[PDB]
């Protein structure tokens, strides 16, 4: 295809057969300011295609769609907006000098962000409101900008949780994001070890990102040979980033009526990423085998959630609630009858964690929350959701001003 | 003693325990002479007397002459608050492309170092500064933010009766012996941006001092009319707005519940009558009571309280035009008697509270409309409750 963007990195080439756009990455490291050669065009593309992974599985969305080569992946095509989204936990590199008598590991809470125009100097939000940014027929105002704060943020805690399971702080991180063709904001640059500063046990002095390079006064190539050994463990260590950890929630119900109920439970969750069983059960009419399907669900090293559904007076849910130690839920399907009947669900008997919920999408969410400390991908997910609920609100809200 | 300033000298005042700040006669932007001591004074203590009257915890007391004034003793936090609703001056030089007058809603709020360069709260934060006891932590800084805006907006109220646009501000915190954080220094025609009708050319701060270059007498004399000015209009701001609630009570039983909305309300600075007649068992003579307060041409409000079967409340709202409050006296029937003053048959405007302290802050919402201390009271208390759940969270934590 057509070139239609030159970088110092990487090209960026048309596909014109494709009704997308091409990236390929080149094996140049460009330190910002120096400029070297070397073998680390596929440790790149390879580092970025998996990071887009695991951020497409989290629900944000991506201008990634596949990698084409070793050195090369397929993007969706988008204007780019000319803004570096920069996120920190800590107080590290040129944040430093701007802001003078705070100290290096100075952390962020809730993570710093800030952005840079081109061409880099430090914008406000305000400046780039009134820069006027066009693009794709979206214009960029306040609404999109608390988006892609909103999102920078949300990435950056994201990959923070992902790095910490192979025992390596997240510190920091850089961003681009552009609009496609149909005017929606995709996240759409490259996350590799050039975007990024990686500290393993959160030891600045064990760094693995390119600030070794930049500390470089002088460049031999045993330098670079550091460099590249270092980009490639990182490469090598995003192949754990992505674990199947096993859980399994299993909802209850004392009556097959209350299968439309236990379905709506079973759709949110499963769109959650959780594990779902529907299991019929009485804790009146057959109390024995209530408890013998639970023991059953028992025998496991996996982590494990109970959802109770049963209307009327509900006395499945503390009856398992006093025979097991794994969380139980309870869920009463909808009835005129609720107002009442909800107290036989609160208002147990003492020493028994029964906790009580109205709706089931609310079930499936404090099911999910729960899974999600075992499980970055679930949690991920969540905040996704909270992002995609306030979004549409912005867009409902435009409709009725 | 003494403490030593460009356009202030500060001494102790030794017979008493507690601070003498004395204004010169001098303009710093840079740097001449004129007769502005008193001007400058002036225009500060009747700045400080309306923040007083919102509720704003000051260093000031009182004026000690024509040019001084007696201040309570304390250490200054070398930063200077700044508050801008608008974008202009120095902020267009930080923020390239924002064009002047761009509005900030909240209010933009930012810190300077006194050495004058731009401090983050981090920075303040991490400068580990310690006066009388006080060591400055987030806690205090998120204080001074947001009293920082509240001065800010208590002010930019106040101008506007005036038709002044108060465009943005200045000022500086101390801590006292208490280890208690009081807004101090000086607010004055230096410490603030002020345009007429909102008009950049009609400005009447120290702004037309810092653009010239050249400086004659003339000059001077301008800017101390302009000043003069100030001081002038600084008393048409403090202005006597006239209103009245009125708490009708259908039983003299329900006494104490109508006390504590008398109390709640005089404290936010309204006038308040407790009365008592029945909708039931004096029909027609609740209705004569009304029509003797409907004859004013200031504010009103009716506040019912009225136990069981509230008839009261929607019986004055059928009848009436001015806004009605029912502040049902606690009782265990309340879950049961509420409706009577929720559901009221339609084509009434009748609203529902169920505290005391809470009825009151309506009234006094409503109010505020008018009346800017009234309205100033209700965001100083706001401050006031946020700053004591912090306390309370650092005894717990």
């Amino acid at each position: 295809g057509k070139l239609l963007i030159e970088g110092k990195t990487k090209q960026v080439f048309d596909v014109p057969d494709q009704p997308g756009l091409l990236l390929n990455k080149d094996r140049i490291t460009a330190g910002d300011g120096a400029h070297d050669l070397e073998g680390k065009a596929a440790i790149s593309n390879q580092t970025n295609a998996k990071v887009f992974e695991i951020l497409k599985s989290a629900g944000i969305k991506t201008a990634f769609v596949k990698i084409a080569s070793e050195t090369a992946f397929l993007s969706k095509k988008c204007e780019m907006i000319p803004i570096e989204w920069v996120t920190r936990r800590l107080a590290t590199g040129s944040f430093l000098k701007r802001n003078p008598g705070v100290p290096e590991g100075f952390r962020f809470t809730p993570p710093k962000q800030e952005t840079f125009f081109k061409d880099d100097p430090q914008w406000s939000e305000e400046q780039i409101i009134s820069a006027k940014f066009n693009y794709n027929g979206l214009l960029i105002g306040r609404d999109e900008v608390d988006y892609m704060r909103k999102a920078t943020i949300l990435i950056f805690e994201i990959l923070e949780k992902a790095w910490a399971l192979r025992d390596c702080a997240l510190i920091d991180m850089k961003i681009e994001f552009g609009v496609d063709t149909e005017g929606s904001i995709v996240l759409a640059d490259v996350i590799d070890s050039d975007s990024w500063r990686l500290w393993p046990s959160g030891d600045k002095r064990l760094m693995v990102d390119k600030q070794v390079y930049r500390n470089l006064t002088t460049v031999t190539a045993a330098d670079l040979d550091t460099v590249k050994r270092n980009f490639a463990w990182v490469k090598d260590q995003l192949d754990f980033l992505k674990p199947t950890i096993h859980h399994k929630v299993v909802v209850f119900m004392g009556s097959p009526a209350d299968q439309e109920h236990c379905q709506k439970i079973a759709k949110a969750a499963r769109e959650l990423g959780l594990d779902v069983d529907l299991r019929v059960t009485s804790a009146h009419k057959a109390t024995e085998e209530t408890l013998r399907i639970m023991q059953q669900y028992e025998d496991t090293h996996g982590a494990l959630v109970f959802i109770a559904v049963a209307g009327r007076s509900n006395g499945l849910g503390p009856v398992l609630s006093g025979n097991t130690s794994y969380p139980v839920i309870n869920c009463p399907p909808p009835s005129d009858k609720l107002v009442q009947d909800i107290w036989s669900s609160l208002s147990v008997p003492s020493g028994l964690g029964c906790a009580t919920v109205i709706y089931p999408d609310s079930a499936a969410l404090m099911a999910a929350q729960i899974i999600g400390l075992q499980d970055y991908l679930v949690w991920g997910r969540l905040r996704s959701k909270q992002l995609d609920m306030a979004h549409s609100l912005r867009q409902a809200d435009k409709k009725l001003r």
